[PDB]
């Protein structure tokens, strides 16, 4: 079987929790922020030096880092290759914006609205000027590759992340209308995928009462 | 042809370079720290909006973030698939390895040694703490694994972004020893790759030079 062990309101989580609803992948979901999610993970803590979380076990394979999880559920599984194509150039396009949300859009954003709620970081005019550069940019990928989706036409596991970075500032009601690319391309998503949207937006109910 | 736009010194940079070395691949190479270079990409400013380097010109294809580039040139070209495995769960501890090192591993070494050479950024005894968690992380998925390299026998494109990382630490005189198994990795990597390692080491003696 797969298991995915998580956290509920996490944004990594929920992106590879739409990829698995998208494939149709049946799963056992540990919340390890539920009850006695917690000790559920002391089976392979030493294995996960990171304390690493979310973590995929298939069939007894362990794999952390959520851009990984779904490169590899993609690849592994699913009848045909939209949500990660096969073509190296075309694939090159998501696994850049697979980096881009790590390393910057995301970054900044959990950086400025979640860090702050759940330990003692501060939001700082600075950290509100890297969200809005992080905006900029994805406005500007929006224009310049011309498609619907953040790495194609349609839907790709790029797709499943940039929309739990966006949805943090949602939690927090920061207003995404300056970025105008970046709302509709936002609003078109939850339109074309409802039951993916669903999942994330569990947890953005989550995030806003803690907000 | 293939143009890569890059700093000297920047260990992204390298990692790219090492891969268009092992697998001989013909390009022109523009610093943009050197001279004119500085203005050499102004042909493609509003193309990159993070102000992107590296970035790779593959015959009009302009394509940032260095594991971006890196799983792009080790899946279009090359004779074999060892560098970066074309089975799924091979393929996931690459992938995995990737993006430790861009959100833990690099993340971490790079503002601890790197931030404070160039920016009024300060070294302090929390930076001290993190890089040695990232090295206690790295130490421990080299255990975990039990393989010669970081995410296989041989060396992948997961290498090429690790050693870098580590360089950094070396062009401080920053003392590896107590993570034995980095230190055992990172001398193996040298000796078995000394035309890998020699990019490298140019970068690391710009940077103990402005050290
Ligand atoms: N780079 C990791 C980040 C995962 C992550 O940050 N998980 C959080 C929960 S949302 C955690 O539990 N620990 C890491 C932390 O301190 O942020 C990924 O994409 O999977
Ligand atoms: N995530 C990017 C990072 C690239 C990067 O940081 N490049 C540096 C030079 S080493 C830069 O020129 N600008 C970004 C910065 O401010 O660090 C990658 O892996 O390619």
């Amino acid at each position: 079987p797969i298991t995915l062990y998580s956290v509920s309101d996490g944004p990594p989580s929920l992106a590879v929790r739409q990829a698995l609803e998208y494939l149709g992948l049946e799963h056992k979901l540990v919340n390890v922020d539920f009850g006695i999610g917690e000790h559920m993970t002391e089976e392979f803590a030493q294995k996960n030096p990171q304390k690493e979380i979310p973590v995929l076990d298939d069939n007894g394979f362990l794999l952390g880092e959520s851009n990984a999880i779904l490169q590899y559920l993609a690849e592994r599984y699913g009848k045909d290759d939209t949500i990660y194509p096969k073509d190296p150039m075309a694939r090159a396009v998501v696994n850049h914006r697979l980096c881009f949300n790590l390393s910057t859009y995301y970054r900044y954003i959990s950086e400025y609205t979640l860090a702050p709620m759940f330990f003692d970081y501060q939001r700082t005019p600075l950290g509100l000027k890297k969200t809005h550069i992080a905006l900029d940019n994805f406005n500007t990928y929006l224009k310049l590759l011309g498609k619907k989706y953040a790495a194609g036409e349609t839907v790709t596991i790029a797709d499943f992340q940039l929309v739990t970075a966006t949805m943090c500032l949602e939690a927090i009601n920061f207003d995404i209308s300056p970025w105008p690319l970046v709302e509709n391309w936002y609003d078109t998503y939850k339109l074309e995928h409802p039951t993916l949207w669903k999942i994330v937006e569990g947890g953005m109910k989550e995030l806003e009462a803690f907000e």
